């Protein structure tokens, strides 16, 4: 979706970054109030590198360029998605 709002128009700055504040306090920050610890890996494994192909706030995605961030974002997936077991347990 930011990679459809990044093209949409003209680069887009303050709505750009609510949906990075949307990322990062969905999956960005370990100090959330009900996290689960399957969960919790993931943040670990990656919030520090959103805080670096991306900026803390979006400061790198509030002006990197889409042919840049599809194929980051298709970096990160390509291994995050490698394997990863579903939880069996709440």
């Amino acid at each position: 979706d930011v990679r459809a709002e990044l093209a949409k128009t003209p680069v887009n700055k303050k709505n750009i970054e609510k949906m990075y504040e949307r990322m990062y306090a969905a999956l960005g920050d370990p100090k959330a109030p009900g996290l689960g610890a399957f969960r919790r890996k993931f943040i670990q494994t990656f919030g520090k590198e959103f805080d670096k192909h991306f900026g803390k706030g979006g400061s790198k995605l509030l002006r990197m360029k889409l042919s840049d961030f599809n194929d980051i974002t298709n970096m990160l997936l390509l291994k995050m998605n490698k394997d990863s077991k579903p939880p069996g347990n709440l």
